[PDB]
């Protein structure tokens, strides 16, 4: 029963040239499960099309779950939410009785009319952002997913979320048994770890303890390691822990390019990709072609957190490749993980451009989880 949640970011069909990905650039078989990021709601919980234009005039939502044409066990879901989305709204719709009722009947609307097999739900985040009930939050997000369940019963439709990471994340959002209970997974975001809003280098997603940092208090530090097992440990079955994945790297620039390891003072976010277009901000795509087109650049592994980085004077790289692709999923797989989820699959190197096949991180974890190899 292992799984591969495949996020795409729909608004990757606007991107120019080699940087676009539609629709028809999914491989329907390399995912279980793949996700349309992402719709949204109003504060009376009226589920809507962010980009009505591509989702609905263009027949993007019907493109998108007609590729279980192609591969018939696959499952499509659409997410609601997302960090653009923010928290006010998911706040207000949570808290009255009559908006989660709205919510429920315009997601189910939209679910049945474009052939979704379910909702993913990535409020961002529980009493945290712009929230507007704060605390009340965690247990309106419980009932709303309690009634999400109950309706959703009656179709055979999945209900799934996204959460935050790290103990210290989580426990201002989530009461976690309640949050599995209704579930079919937890998508556990396990990547964000650190990036260019931190006064340091760091690594989007280390597995374990990274070089600079102090091992008192490590269960305090943010790392995929201790999320999972505060996931699990806090009452998350693993059958119900999916592990998410970035197909990205963040990006910093040095306050001095001679002191270049991790955790090394950073003066804010570094170089964009070609694509993407955000500074601080890289698809593995776009890094990847960067690294065979510029050979100045050095490549380092961070052997304590299992995760590559990268430097050219001021800037420095963190992101993950196939090596540490396999590490993150031979991970998973020892803990009897059911699966792993990714950040996004536009961003795999998905046109072969660096050597190691199309889609080399995707192919990476079907590969792992096939095999079932722990170490």
């Amino acid at each position: 029963d292992k799984i591969v949640v495949c996020y795409y970011g729909t608004w990757a069909t606007y991107r120019t040239g080699l940087g676009k990905f539609d629709v028809d650039d999914i491989d329907p078989f390399l995912c279980t499960h793949l996700v349309y990021a992402f719709i949204g709601i109003n504060a009376e919980g009226t589920a809507l099309a962010l980009d009505p234009e591509l989702d609905v005039e263009r027949g993007n939502f019907k493109q998108f779950t007609s590729l279980k044409e192609k591969n018939p066990n696959l499952k499509t879901l659409v997410a609601v939410g997302g960090w653009s989305e923010g928290s006010a709204q998911y706040s207000i719709m949570a808290a009255e009785p009559e908006y989660r009722q709205n919510f429920i009947q315009t997601s189910l609307a939209m679910i049945l009319e474009y052939n979704f097999d379910g909702l993913d739900v990535d409020w961002e985040y529980p009493n945290r952002r712009d929230t507007v009930h704060g605390e009340d939050d965690i247990e309106q997000f419980s009932t709303l997913l309690k009634e999400l369940r109950e309706e959703f019963d009656n179709y055979g439709l999945l209900l799934t979320v996204a959460v935050s990471a790290v103990e210290e994340a989580a426990v201002q959002s989530y009461d976690v048994p309640s949050v599995a209970k209704y579930v079919d997974y937890i998508g556990v975001m396990t990547y964000d770890m650190h990036g260019a809003w931190d006064s340091v280098t760091g690594h989007n997603a280390p597995l374990f303890i990274s070089e600079g940092e102090s091992a008192e208090q490590e269960s305090t530090l943010y790392n995929v390691n201790n999320a999972v097992q505060y996931w699990l440990s806090a009452g998350c079955p693993p059958e119900k822990l999916v592990m998410g994945v970035p197909f990205y790297g963040r990006t910093f620039q040095l306050s001095d390019p001679s002191v270049n390891a991790p955790n090394s003072p950073s003066n804010g976010a570094g170089l964009a990709g070609p694509y993407t277009a955000e500074s601080g901000y890289v698809g593995y795509n776009e890094f990847c072609y960067i690294l065979q087109q510029e050979s100045s650049w050095t490549v380092q592994t961070d052997n304590l957190a299992k995760v590559p980085y990268a430097f050219l004077d001021y800037n420095w790289v963190s992101f993950d490749n196939v090596e540490s692709m396999t590490a993150k999923v031979e991970y998973a797989n020892s803990f009897n993980l059911r699966g792993i989820m990714l950040w996004s699959i536009e961003t795999d190197d998905f046109h072969g451009l660096c050597g190691e096949g199309t889609f080399p991180l995707l192919n990476t974890i079907n590969t792992v989880l096939a095999e079932g190899s722990t170490e």
